Formats: structure tokens, C-alpha cells, sequence
């Protein structure tokens, strides 16, 4: 019943300013924070050996695309390794990102771990020494962070324990971040896995998000200095019943309106396995949904921004331009999508139409 | 993890429609839902015997005010007794209210009760047989209800227990109402008593509202079919620090923005002891606050709409027109206020 | 983090002394707190009109059995109506009970109500004006109360909401009772309905009781001044797998040891539809279970104490003695049962 | 409402057997799990350099005490470093402990961290990679673990957030331990600092423990395979009012009876700064308390078992015998205390709470 200010007005300002810059109108987030074990699978789909140099090269390819992506990218999330790598000109990647008007982000969680007594459910670890890590990342160029919690829809999931524990750990993570001048992006991802329908996903998403913001309140989190990275509300990947984009957008915006306080600066949707085109189209429909939306609705895509790029590159240093071009095309589409001004034409081959779904995704 | 629809699409539409009509642009709520005991002091201040007839005449006086109040009043809350009384011309009060474009509401709680083991804190009773009562009230003209929970800012209050229990009972009340086609207005009033400052009130209000909406979610409440009746964020009555109306507005809107889901159809502020003018000026500042507000910000005033009217009446029928005129002026004042058209570093919140 | 004493040392002593008397060694509770609607089908099975006089006569029949039942009955629970009725000698029933060494109890809940948004789940009502009711009941001879919450095991039940809400209302009820010198018996009954097995019931019972006691703590409830009336841990009524009395006893005692604080004065098991013999045999097994039990483990039986009595009566005044005889038999059987002395004649890590 | 067994019958048995062995009648726990930083203050108090060899020597001094301590010590908690050191004869310390009839324990938390938005309150870290650490410790001789959470009594503490968060992290720690065959000792220490009285501490202890067990239930913790290491219920250090040992015992036992399920195998009290003699007398009074106690009530002392031994040693090898004699005396005293058979001699109301 007594207030013990977690942050000073100056601290709040810095966080709010950072959060707003990332989701500035027309802008979204490039998520290239895949771990070595997670990116390896992608490099493998193109016969490219998962080496530190190939990873460096691939990341450089995305971070150094032409200036057309500048207005489209508000932030770029990187994995620890990449944050300390340098482009061919010797410029540290964080400096490369900043020079293009983007805010630098860092993934800080240490992956998921099983919750004993549950049916295959997990929570996420990574709080140990997080404060010191954030202080150092901040000094090295990062202004926001990423932490992923994973929930699954099933006959007995997500369970009461899974929802409570994951909401709590996200709150702890957000608290530590804000104490170090870092904007935490809260990611409580509900996997698309399963044959449940649209209304089922909407129900679970509303329950999960209510638990998340209650936890953030109990932990004294400054919402204006945070961002939310939720799954869009969609039917399960194996659901028979089909839905239009307008329906997906309606269920998504409705779930958010019922749980996300206006104070939250912005919502950066994860692609979650959708194709590059599907992610852009759904994001566009969301921004066009008639209902009132008090927060920026944009993107934080990993797979949905790199599909065509990875294929065009193929691990060949000579396919640089071609690869970068595919990325730029998806960044422009999503930049329009988060403004509701996107309308597919006919370009972007089958690559941008292929399902990027991966059962129990981990990165 | 599995859904069991509490409401059908038709029931949702009905609740949502009712909620939106009550807080439509420029409209607010007249709260004339005082019980015999709660109206006693006010009547005694004007030397008027607390009889059912005088109460009827007084309520009739407010409900029959001229058509100027029509665009100002979206809803009128009544106490059980008044819901079944008639005007001199024979028209049931509910009919009078509806003929003027207003939605009829009914106070359904049965007062506060002490919470053992706390420092003077309370919860509210009234859930027993509430479903049957709501069905009966609906049949008799009411479309929304009122339930008041009371919290106080003190050295050790509001306690975790008080916050949890009051939020839970509000959710129970909300669930029962929605099952009977009644839009529940949730009122978690934090009293202004004490010498605490603005920051303290904002902090406690944010914690209480966060608890309220988590409870509403746990009980599967359809937010679009509800309204929130909170205290504005202000310093305690005995606080020696002074604040401007703009600071009160900033603290109020910030608190709401951090806890009230956009899906909530509207916020109808209680006057909580503020004067008629103060309540209007504050509501006006709240609506002019630069921050984005996804919900209607209007009034649900009891005292702040009746002060001057009650005084002008003095319990004398000859003062009918004089009294109604006072009420009409406040109805017009607050209607402009809920639109920010009434004339008398956000990081720091 | 700051205490605001809900009860004084004197009030605590009163509640603790009452709770202990009810569950004193070898003693249990006769639950004759059925309402007109719940006793309806009961009297209906014996072709007896459901009138006030017949209900009065039947209650009189049980309450005035010979002194043999005295050491078997620590308490008797009555419904409002019966608390104000009198025996043929003009003595109010509360006095009849007390003169026989029993404590008088009164059922105070107002029945269950549906929880919207759940699959047929309920919570219970009756808190409105409960304090004034308790104050009056106290003056009229009652020293403890009964409040029943109902939970069911199903595909998605009991849900988080049902557990939380029922736990919370029981706490509110307990709080109000203790403020009026009435010992609250907390009854979070998990129905035996369904085909679930023993382990499932144990799991749900453990989770419900943990929720119940956390709620009692949040509401500042004085445990020594309360009693617990739970369901025994048993397989579902329609469970294909079969179990022994020893298995039921082990699951029951294990669930209690993992959730019920030692401070709780006693556990008074409900019969829950079990036959008179089964209820007694299981209670005996429970008391013989080779695990430590820091609280009295007795009975609070309604149906399992009246089944044979009701039948022997048949609604005829001439069968008075025969009917009481059957009741006495079940009273003696269960008195021995709560001591593990009843006879009709390890690997606890699996739980 | 559906069970998904965290443990098999075999796993439960292993955990239960270990827990009972630790708190067997007459036995307690020697807490020698001080880190280099925490043990630094104790070495400079006796003019001794804080080196790995000096710590090894000291730990060896306590661990190799004569067989008189065998029936007194059911378990010995060590710090990571010590778990991998060897006695002069080359025997690994865990082997020395085991051969004397003791169970080996390991401290696994990584210290406290500040909780933002609170008045100086903290939670505890150490969950990251804990499962792998436990598997390794189990393989290397440890059968139980220690994790310390710290709460403080003040004008606005312990706060709801602090209570909830610390209870939740203890549950996570307990869950990971049990998955790896390690018996978790849950330690929700409420510091004695402050001028609060006995009633205040009892109230806070009751609220904290209720939260702890609700969290353990939510996380499906197997209570029979756990132990509790709480603070005794006592007045604050700066409390003007004075209390007898019988009152402290009554307040402590009452608080435990109102919150700790009988399934919990044992309660091992921390000395929390009390003197060696004070800790023994209180432990004895606790065991003599008239109320029924369904769990073993013994000790898990660090300072209350090493105070004199450390002083007698003074960092000189010539005092090895004298230093061990001081430790042995406290082990014998507390062994009797956890049985209520302790007397100064040589081995020879209730509703107001």
C-alpha cells in the first residue's frame, strides 16, 4: 500500500523514449537473434555449414541492406555472438544498426526448461547474473532486450502452473531490465501447434495475457517502458476449419483490447511459423480492424523476414545482392502492413508463400 | 485451458449496447440511489422528515426535470424503493426515465461488512439471491446495476486481503448481473480520507484496479458489457500539499491507462465528496488530458449533481422549479465536462 | 506484515474448547441438518408425507435415543427449522442434545449457485447477514456451524476458478463464524461422481485442501477453532478399477498429512453416499492407517447414520423403538470406527 | 485437475529415505557451507588468512572430529569448493562424512538480489543450469541441497511481492532438486533484525510459511522428500520487551503447527545469530513444548556449532585438538536438545499465541 519508486522520472523517460522509437509509425523489428543451434537448422536448409564466419556473413547481409529498409526497421534483435561481431569494414554490428536509424536489441534468456509435474510444459531460465549482463549490454550498444516463454494449447495445457510461473519469470526479467536502462520486450508465445480452432486460441491468449499484466503489476513494471511480443490469434496449424484474414485480425485485436493496458507502448507480433506473405497480410488486416487500438501494432519477425533471403543467398557470397533484395522486399511490405497500407501484387515467389511452421520451435 | 461460453453472441450484444448507450458522447449518470439511511443526513440538513413521500417527491423532482437534461443523462441509478414508485401523474419512475432517453439502473449491494483481522477494512455483501433479484429488476425496467466496494488509504491499508476480497466479490456480482441481461457497473472506491498525497493515491488506485481486472478475467467477465466507477486520483482530504486540476487529471488518466483494458466500454467517475464545481472542473481536465484514452470518461454523480438542488428544495413543494433548475445546471455542466468543453513531463507520474 | 488481532485470547479459548469437545476421543457428529427439499425424497421412499410434524417426529426420534449414543455423539447438526422445534416433553431440541452431552450445530449456507463460464460448476451462497444470524443462533444454543461447498471431478473440473472461489467463500464464512463464538466446520466436498480412479481423487483432494488452507490463512482464520469436513479419498462411484479399504485409508490419510496443518483440531468425514457399513469400515481403516495423524479423525455422517433408522421407522409411530435401535447401532459402530476398534464381526510411496 | 506424476514411486522412496536419515532421532545438521566471502569475516576475526588451504584445514577439523559426533550429525552441508577437497589421508570429504554416518549436502543458491520497487527487499537467484548442477552433485556424493531466501520485518516488509516471489523461487528450486534425486531443504529465513516483538515475528512467520507451502503445492513438490529450515520465532534484536525460552518455544511450535503439513519430514532450525548456548536451550525448549509436533524438530546450525571451535583454533595447527573439542561439545549438546534431553549439566497459556 506504500510506493517505493522502482524508477526515477529520468529513468522512465529514457525507457519510454526507447520503446517509442522502436515502434515508430511504419517501423518494425528484425529478429535475427537465433542461437547457433537454431540458426544451424536454417543454414542446413541451404547446404551452408554452420560456422562462425557463415553466421557473421549472413547477419552482415541483413544488417547492411540498402537504405530503403531504414524507415522500415525500428529495431534489430541480435544473439550474444552477433552483438560482438563486425562487418567487413570493421564496424561493430551495433554501430551498423544505429547508423541506419535502428535501435539495438539483445536476447537474454537462456532457453526453456521442463516444469516437473506437467504434461510437457516449460518455463524459461536466464535470470542469474542478468543485472550485470544488462549493464554490460547497455554499455555495448543495446537499448532493449528479448526473453521468450513458450506455452502450448492442448487438453490440459496451458496449465495453471505454467501460466503463473511463466508470467512471473517474465515479470522478473522485465524488472531487472528496467533497472539497467533496457526496454524489455515481453514474449509469452502460445504455439500454433495443434488442431484447436480460432476461438480456442483467442480464449487461451486472453487468459495468458491477463496473467502476464497482473504479474507485471505485482512486480512494479513500468508498462510505457515495455513492449509486448505476442502470438497473433489464429487457429491451430492442424485445424480443419478455415478462417479469413479479417477474422484472424478481429480475434487478435479483440483479445488484446481485453487484456493489454493502453499504457503499453506497442505490440510487436511474432510470425510464429506463418509464411512471409501470410504474416504481412495478417498484420495488415490487424491494422485495418475497425476496433480502437491504443497501441502501435507492428512486427518483430524472425522467419517471416528471412525466408526468401536465406533461399536467395544459398550460402554463395555471389548471391549477396539477390539475397539482400528479398529481405528488403519483405521489410517494405511489413512496413506498409503495420500501417494498413499493404496489398500484395504477385511478386515474391513460392519462397514467400511456403509455410515456415516448425513443431516446438526453439531459438 | 478450455472455454465454456458464459454468454451467447446475443447476450453479449445486448450488454454491449446497453453499456454504450449509458456513456454515449456527452452523457453521464445521475446517481439517485441513496437508501433511507444514507439520505437521512441530507434531509436532516434541510429540516425535512425522512418519509417515503418526501423521498418520492424529491426523486420525482429530479427525474421530471425539464428536457434540457435529456442529452446530459444517459442513465439514472435508483434505490429499490424508488424503482417501484410513481410520479403524481401515475407514470412509474422507470417509465419517466426512459421517456427522457435514459437507461434505468438499480443499486443491488447490501452495504459493507467488517473484515476480521484488518484495521477497520471492509468487503461488501449482497450476493445471496442476487440472480433472482436481477431477473426481477430486469423485468421491471432496469438494464444496469450498481455495487459499491470501499477501500481506505492508511498506514497498513488497503491490505492484500482487502484488495483481493473486494476484487473477487465485485467479479461475482459482475458475473451474476451479466447472466441476467444487466450491465454491471464495477465500483472499487478508494476513499479520499487521510493526509496522503497524489502519488500515494495514484499508486494505490493502480494496484486496486489491476487486482479488479485480474479478478474480472478469472471470473470470465465480458468487459465490453461493463462500466468502471472509480474514484478520480486525488490527494487525501487532509493533505497539506496542493495540486492543480491538470495534475489530478494527469494522475487519474495515467492510472487508468496502466490498468483498464481498452475493451471496457466506459469509466463513470464517482464525485466522492468533491463539490459540484470541483467535480465538474476535474472531469473536464481529465477529458482535456493530452494522453490517449480508449474509453469514455464521464460521470456517475450522486452528491455532485444534487447539492444545490436539495438546498433549493428545502423540502418545500413551492421550491420545485427552483430546485430542478439547480440540478439542470449541474447536468449541463458535467455534460460539457465529459467532453472537455466546460469552463469553471508525464514521466513524473 | 502487520497483525490486527481478529480474536482475543478469551475468544480463542472458547472456540478451541468447543472444537475439542465435538471431536473428543470416540465421538463424532450426527448430521440431521437436511432441509425440506433434501429430506423430501428421503421421507418419500418410505411413503411418509413431508410435513412439519413428521420431520419433527423423525428428528425427535434420533435426538432422544437412549444414553448409549451419548459417548458416540460429540455434536449434532440441525437445520434452522429443527433448532426451534420441541420434543413431546416441551423441551427445545437444542436442550435435548446438550443434556445428552452433545454440542449443538446449525447449517448456515444457502445452497449452491452456478458459476457462469464453467462446465456446471458451483460456488455457495449465504454470507449476507450471516453475522447477525450467527449471533442469534449462538444465543439460541448453537456453538458450531456447517457450510457446504461442492466440487466435481470431470474432464475439465474442478477448474481453477471453482477451487479459488469455493476456498474463498469458505474462508469468509469461517471468519464471520469465529467473530460470533461459533466454531466453523469447513466443508469442501469433492463429489464421488464419475469414473475417475483413486489416484485422481487423491490428487484433486490434495489441490483443493491446499487452496482451502491458504485461503483460511489469507483471511486470518484461527485453525484451532475450526474443524474440517472433507470427502474421504475414494475411487469414483463408477470407477471400473476396484480398491481395498486399506488403499482408501492410505490415500485419505496421505492427502490429509500433505495439506492439513496440525493446528486443525479435527477432521469429520462426510459419508458421501457410502453405505452405512462401508462408511464405518473405511473410517476404521483410516484410523488404523500406519501413518501419523496429528488430528482426530472422526465422522460427520448424515445418510450413513440414518439409512436403517429411516427404513425401520417407515413413518409409523409404533416403530419408534425399532428405528432408534438401528440408529444406535450405527452410532456405536462409528464410535468404535473413529478409534480403529471397529470390527463387523507398507510402500506408501505409491501414493 | 489432472495429475502428471513428477516422480515415480522409486524416486519418492529415495527422497523420503534420505530426508528421514538426515533428521533421525538425536541427529541434526552441521552447516559448514560458508562461501569464501562469508567465511572471510570469520577468519580475520581469528587472525587467519583466507586461503583455500586454510579453509580446507578448518573444514577438515570439523569433519574429522572423533566418533562422538556420529550419532549427533545426520547431515553436513558443504560449499562447492569443499565438496571436492580431500582430507590429509587423501579421502574425499564426502567420503569422510559418509563413513561417519552422515549424509552430504550442498548449497546451490547464488545469493540474494534486490527486488526493484521494494524497501530494500530481495529474492534469490541460482536456478540457471541448476538441473545439470544437481545431477553432477548427486553423482559426486551429495544427497540434499540448501537454498536461502531472506525476508525482513520492517514498517512495510515483508511485502506481498517479496513473500510471493521468494516462495515461488523456493518451489522452483525444490522441483529441480527432486527431479535429480536431491532432497531440497527449503530455507525462508526471516531475519531477527529490528525492534519488533514476539507476536510480530510469529505473525510474519505464519504468513510466510503458509505462502511457502501453497507454492510447493502449486509446483507439485513431494513434501515427504523435503525438509524445512526456518528461523525460530523470537523477538527482534532491538526489542525492549523480554521473553523466556518457553515463550519462544511456544510461539515457534504454534507457528509451525498452523502452517507446516505433517507430511514434511523434518524442521531444521537455523541459529540466526543466537549464541551457541542460546540456540541449544531454545531448541531444547522447543522439543519440550507440550503441543503435538508431527515432524522432527532438530538443528541445521552454522555459527551455533562453530563459534567456539573457530576461536579455539585461532588458525594454529597446535590448537586442532582443542578446536575440535569445542565443536564436539556443541554437537553433543544440540543432539540432546533435538530430543528435549538437554540440561546445563553434563549429559545428565496457549491461547495467548
Amino acid at each position: 500500500p506504500h510506493s517505493h519508486p522502482a524508477l526515477t522520472p529520468e529513468q522512465k523517460k529514457e525507457l519510454s523514449d526507447i520503446a517509442h522509437r522502436i515502434v515508430a509509425p511504419g517501423k518494425g523489428i528484425l529478429a535475427a537473434d537465433e542461437s547457433t543451434g537454431s540458426i544451424a537448422k536454417r543454414l542446413q536448409s541451404i547446404g551452408t555449414e554452420n560456422t562462425e564466419e557463415n553466421r557473421r556473413f549472413y547477419r552482415q547481409l541483413l544488417l547492411t541492406a540498402d537504405d530503403r529498409v531504414n524507415p522500415c526497421i525500428g529495431g534489430v534483435i541480435l544473439f550474444h555472438e552477433t552483438l560482438y561481431q563486425k562487418a567487413d569494414d570493421g564496424r561493430p554490428f551495433p554501430q551498423v544498426i544505429k547508423s541506419k536509424g535502428g535501435v539495438v536489441g539483445i536476447k537474454v534468456d537462456k532457453g526453456v526448461v521442463p516444469l516437473a509435474g506437467t504434461n510437457g510444459e516449460t518455463t524459461t531460465q536466464g535470470l542469474d547474473g542478468l543485472s550485470e549482463r544488462c549493464a554490460q549490454y547497455k554499455k555495448d550498444g543495446a537499448d532493449f532486450a528479448m526473453w521468450r516463454c513458450v506455452l502450448k494449447i492442448g487438453e490440459h495445457t496451458p496449465s495453471a502452473l505454467a501460466i503463473m510461473e511463466n508470467a512471473n519469470v517474465l515479470a522478473r526479467y522485465a524488472s531487472i531490465c528496467q533497472q539497467n536502462g533496457i526496454v524489455p520486450i515481453v514474449e509469452p508465445e502460445i504455439l500454433p501447434d495443434g488442431d484447436h480452432d480460432l476461438k480456442r486460441c483467442q480464449y487461451v491468449t486472453e487468459k495468458v495475457l491477463a496473467a502476464v499484466y497482473k504479474a507485471l503489476s505485482d512486480h512494479h513494471i513500468y508498462l510505457e517502458g515495455t513492449l509486448l511480443k505476442p502470438n497473433m490469434v489464429t487457429p491451430g496449424h492442424a485445424c480443419t476449419q478455415k478462417y479469413s484474414h479479417e477474422e484472424i485480425a478481429m480475434a487478435t485485436v479483440t483479445a488484446l483490447r481485453r487484456t493489454v493496458p493502453p499504457a503499453v507502448t506497442g505490440v510487436t507480433f511474432l510470425s510464429g511459423g506463418q509464411s512471409e506473405e501470410e504474416a504481412s497480410i495478417n498484420l495488415n488486416a490487424i491494422n485495418k480492424c475497425p476496433l480502437l487500438k491504443p497501441w502501435a501494432l507492428t512486427f518483430s519477425y524472425g522467419r517471416a523476414l528471412q525466408a526468401s533471403a536465406l533461399k536467395a543467398w544459398g550460402g554463395k557470397k555471389e548471391n549477396l545482392k539477390a539475397a539482400q533484395e528479398e529481405y528488403v522486399k519483405r521489410a517494405l511490405a511489413n512496413s506498409l502492413a503495420c500501417q494498413g497500407k499493404y496489398t500484395p501484387s504477385g511478386q515474391a515467389g513460392a519462397a514467400a508463400s511456403e509455410s515456415l511452421f516448425i513443431s516446438n520451435h526453439a531459438y
